[PDB]
């Protein structure tokens, strides 16, 4: 998922929804944005669908005013979804207060029940209500300290932004997992999200990282760093940069770009093969494959096309045409691929089910041969930390060696990316990374049954 | 607002939005579906708008399962509603439950500070919040002893319907100031309903009111009246019968028809005037105005006409056209009224604002002479229990006099049905009904500064 | 079908929907405006569905100027049509010209294939086409001398306006079939429309009918009649004051409402019975009951109560509610009819199918007798003049007796207004009307095979 | 634009759907699809917006057949056009005809003027409405020969689908201005297609191009040539390969990829630079700068990012951001440009606003140099064969000379595609292209004034 803030601008609603369209990748399900009048009331308005299908310009005119939060929200009910309240709103003996949230609580089902057993009850069955919950039961004063108290209980990965009725905050868990960035426009306004594109994008200019346990406030007085929290050395997820964030991003200080491209000339080093052309899997694997074809010597083509107009919601035909989700976005070029030894370079394997319609669609344009070559270590383990992977048993890395995985696909050969020469090129920063989805040991280890952070707001 | 609950029927979401279809005039700014799927999880779809706005075929077919509660909901927001998320859902405890309710809790704001006391957050401002936090307080077991428990704290009006994994509910506060009936289909399938008119639709025969202070629910065993908490002389609220519910209902055990008939007869004997026609202000004042036709020995004609087609939202010339929103939905025969002396009967005075439009627009047309006929006593305090009417300083009869209101309104003579005349026509039952809008003595009276349920899901 | 047009008034296109509105009775299918820009073209917005549904305030921005004519179209093809471009428009050596028409040609195929023989070809298969096409052969000046040229060689009903780069033309066929009349606003706006209650809600003054035979033309200079053409006795359509046109209306001169209301009394005169109770069919045949209930003696009661919400398209449940249809648009009131003998008015009977399902919902509710009452006479012979009726043999009172209608539809008694009485309450108009759908002999036949004039945009 | 045909499948409809969808990029103003049911009646559904907003599921589902053919409209009136009538259809002496057509009748005010003579009228201003008059007054038979009756006197370009109703005639003018290619699926069925990548979608087996001069006919006998109309040398559109089609195209037996790859290698060769980058404006440019990149040899990067989700409407900040139309859909990679000198390549300049607005972004991102490179000779004559280009005079190679557009556009360096050396990459083929915008000369010349083809619905 992603989230936004923007404090002291007069345009907070419409700046907010700009960036959550920048941001519109990290989440389709749905989208939400929560604005504080000039008479300072929390106006909400929140739906499923895209930033741009759940906002209208008569709806960004009814949410007035100088401060905003927003969030763009992933969920495996993709189209399904019945209800969406991300960003959560509530009341209490406080006043009002709105949180958006990315990451998950792994501790959520413990945190839950405790809070059932003296009567609360849950809208939803978000981590972002429980959070609410955990701030409203604090006894402490101001509102920071709250979320502070709040916070000390909550296990797992988390990247807030609250509003309340004059103030913003911005929080970044101890482990650093998940991203977080801060950026100024030309008046004073400050904006947090996800990744600094959204900044980029609404001319705010980077500046820093929220850091790894900070609860940043931002009111009349401006930005104040109240609460350095203790952490512990950081693990801050490997898979933003192999997959979730943007190359023009900047997450945790690199590069994505620069991370994809080494990754691709990795490949090309350690598993090279004969091949006329190089390829990519579009749009993802692009950058690594220009990596791969810069270290091998062999030049890259553009052998499949992205269409532009994809829709996720599409009709086919009555007699069967195989493979048509996957037709229906990547067009071959027969030009590029007939007859020649084709390496294509794509971004991941997880189920390993588009891999092999992907392989298939090459071979049916007349390659001869078709080399594989995945831009990051065999996925082997769940993501306990908010972004959705199918359980351990459904990933194909866990079922199959790698010659099985090349086999059940139909290439000639397979390559991933070794982890060790990952770690290698993260070098100092080798340390400061989550990669509990390539080795399954996690750095904060779930306490019973747990979830992944988004489901629907349908009730058991 | 109006309520509905169907147990025991496959087809429990598309009866439920028949039956909220049948009840739309109790409310237009909102509806909303729960129901429960085979696998015992509560789906809800819930939206702003008319029940047809709200729910298409492809959405009730994303309710499937056997029982199910509706609401359609008023609101002073209108169509500028920002969410509706009623009927309320919640988790706790014990499991998952949703309500549906009509009326008002006079003590809200008590209730809710001292829940806020002890960290309860509030996702909306409305009663039925409430409700489910003090339920969920409730240690006490099964479901129905937890509805009794919360139901002793609440002072004001309530009828409700709750919905859990496997249980329907129905709950009539002790004074029955709101209407809830039962009815039975074909099969065993029970149904509640604000008024008989949406039994009859989905032919559940009607079998008889739900009781002030009962709570009936029904289950896999049959419909079973477990508490008739105690409750003092009955204050059934008299605005049913004048303004709020359609003729084709019984409610409160009186045929509505008959009630709004008397009212125009009564009208006629005690305050007649030489004329020509009785007309109504349609299609409300119909009824009441036959009955003044009957007694009055002047034949009714339908002088104005009720457009099919009003949209609530409409377009209007630049060039002002004075009182478009009438003129476009009230439309006088000439023939009718050119020369002739009118009697034109309708249901209320409040504000006083419409009642001029309509003499206005009725001189235009040719009347010689207009007397005004209000089959309702003047309406000088606010409703306490759930219906909104404007502050008592707004409400016409308040400021001026009868003379003074006749004066304003532009009309030969102008009266008002007699207080006392009602209270004998209802004979025997006048004891059992509330009539704070007309006296200014409430049976329950507010404990502090006290709100109208309905508000809008934005969050101050 | 319905025709609007407006001259001299910046607000054109607004004002013409809203004449639209006012007679959306007459056409639900479709809809359409045609408006002149500043810079003299002829821009065009026309869509499938009400009025509302067809036209946004967002679209009425779109059609800036001075002149507009407006169409409202009814179809047999219902919420299934494809296709609507009425108002149709086109271009042609003189200039661009668009047509809004009422009627029926007789003599349609031959007209076309007369045209078909040189080379014309048809968007649609409208009448109004052919109309055009006539205009554009004619090799006459001024354009209303092609007009002249053009109707000289149609046969049957038409009531049409057209909009130039500059004129607004109204036009009314020999024999008067079709209601058109004009009016003035309080600047010098001069509309046209095809009943006086358009006129009456954007405030144009109704000043004259257009006369049988009219070639009405308003440019800068003002309005002027600038032909006469030959024409009959006329042969005004009876069903206007029947069924199609609205109480308020002044169709032909005459007050729609008194024709009803006379209708009412004569059924009462002539067909009197036992009853208790005399109710309408709502809300079409209240007015004939009013008067039947004046000539019985016996009052008038709301026995049934037409829905508010009713929306042509509607969900229905899988275990079978018979007549849901209706019982979905009528709610009978059990108090007025329990134990009671009821005589029911309503206008007509065509297939007979609806009155049965009404006869069964009154038994339902109690009636202990049922005596139907049809404010018209029987419907014998298909209309060839511009509203849609079944074949002949569709036609109930073609296959059975007055006395079986009664044991089909299953009432106690059955009555129609005789024909002669009619005549003889028109007195000295008696002359001036069609009646070929009661009588069978048409003034003006049928040389061929021949059609409605609505059907589809769907090419055979 | 872009046309589509198909004949012999049970799906036509959703076929000539999907293979719109695969030429969206033709024409995103309206779409619309002609099917014939199995009675032999031509049902067509229209609208504007793209494939996907025109056509649903449920729209589909009302257009079952055998045969249809299907336009998809490109149109300088964008999203602000009032109506789209294409395929446009017609009836006439000989039956139902519709037409989809891509192209450009030079001669369309001489031979409307001469139909308006007889009498003709126009709905629309489009060149297909004239092709079926011409059809219409033709007195051979069969269709076909009426068909070579009218091209006769058609100057100009045309790719044109004919649908009957039993027959699918494909057409291709004499100098084969516009590409047209023909298929086979596994069944029987035949389609026609403006790019083979409509045909590789819905797997209809390309089998050769649509010849120019080529009257193809498909019936139950099969696909025949029944005329081969005398042609000169051919003159195929150049900017079918500079920039109309998409890289998997093969238009006029060429790859489309191929072409925009060489180009590039020619601008390497002939205008090379010191530079650290070469880098493509997307995703247009991208296959050219890769040919660049390569013959440069300096590494090809991705630094700008077209962004998945552009709206084409969209919302902008009141407090303005220069160039939002750009910074909403072309991203920087700061790491890729900073400090580097930047070849950028594209694919043309015409009116040469955006250049400019994309070097300020390159620059803004921190390029230190910014050499422009465009794959195509300077555009200096408008098209006069079916895709909209300005006016000569705003042209900016008609006003400014090359350093004065480098200049005008702010860039360090600028080059374009030499014209001499694009004739020698076709090499025998250089004589069967029209290059009429980069010389002057026009292969068929206006007769007199002259329009472009898309127009609007909206009549003068
Ligand atoms: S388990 Fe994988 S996806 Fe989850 S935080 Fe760790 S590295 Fe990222
Ligand atoms: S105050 Fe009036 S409206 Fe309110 S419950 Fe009492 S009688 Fe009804
Ligand atoms: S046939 Fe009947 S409906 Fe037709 S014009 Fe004559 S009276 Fe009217
Ligand atoms: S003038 Fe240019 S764009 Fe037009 S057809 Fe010729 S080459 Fe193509």
């Amino acid at each position: 998922c992603g989230v936004v803030g923007i404090y002291g601008d007069s345009e907070a609603s419409r700046l907010c929804y700009l960036a959550l369209h920048a941001l519109q990748h990290r989440g389709q399900e749905g989208a939400g944005i929560v604005t504080v009048s000039k008479d300072k009331v929390l106006q909400t308005i929140t739906g499923v669908g895209l930033v741009s299908e759940v906002f209208s310009e008569s709806k960004l005119d009814q949410l007035p005013g100088d401060i905003a939060i927003g969030h763009v929200r992933y969920s495996t009910a993709g189209s399904s979804m019945l209800k969406n309240v991300q960003p959560f709103v509530a009341g209490y003996r406080f006043g009002s207060v709105g949180v958006a949230h990315n990451g998950n609580l792994v501790n959520y089902t413990k945190l839950r029940a405790d809070l059932e057993e003296n009567g609360s009850i849950f809208n939803t069955s978000s981590d972002t209500e429980v959070v609410l919950h955990l701030i409203a039961i604090s006894k402490a004063r101001p509102f920071f300290m709250r979320i502070v108290d709040a916070c000390e209980k909550l296990q797992g990965a988390y990247s807030m932004v609250f509003v309340t009725e004059d103030k913003l905050v911005a929080v970044r868990d101890p482990h650093g997992f998940r991203p977080l960035v801060m950026g100024r426009r030309s008046n004073g306004a400050v904006v947090f999200a996800s990744e600094t594109c959204a900044l980029d994008l609404i001319e705010a200019t980077y500046e820093r990282e929220v850091y790894p346990g900070e609860v940043l406030v931002v009111d009349k007085d401006g930005v104040k760093c109240q609460c350095l929290m203790p952490h512990p050395e950081p693990k801050q997820c490997i898979f933003e940069h192999i997959y979730f964030s943007l190359p023009n991003s900047i997450v945790f200080g690199r590069s994505v770009y620069e991370s994809r491209h080494v990754f691709g000339e990795i490949l090309a080093t350690e598993s090279p093969v004969d091949c006329d052309v190089v390829i990519a899997v579009p749009d993802s694997g692009v950058v690594a494959a220009l990596g791969y074809a810069a270290k091998a010597g062999v030049a890259f083509q553009q052998g499949l096309i992205r269409s532009h107009y994809v829709g996720r919601t599409f009709i086919e035909p009555s007699q069967k045409i195989r493979d048509f989700g996957v037709k229906l976005k990547l067009s071959p070029v027969r030009g590029v691929l007939e007859g020649k030894r084709v390496v294509v370079v794509d971004d991941s394997i997880v189920r390993g089910t588009t891999s092999s319609k992907i392989v298939r669609l090459l071979r049916e344009a007349g390659a001869k041969e078709v080399h594989m070559r995945i831009a990051s270590p065999p996925i082997i383990a769940s993501c306990y930390y908010g972004v959705d992977t199918p359980s351990s048993n459904e990933l194909i890395s866990n079922r199959m060696s790698v010659d099985e995985i090349r086999d059940y696909i139909g290439c000639d050969s397979l390559a991933f990316l070794s982890f060790e020469t990952l770690k290698k090129h993260l070098g100092e920063d080798s340390r400061s990374f989550c990669y509990a989805c390539f080795t399954g040991d996690y750095p904060v280890k779930p306490t019973e049954d747990k979830v992944k952070r988004g489901g629907d707001f349908i009730d058991d």
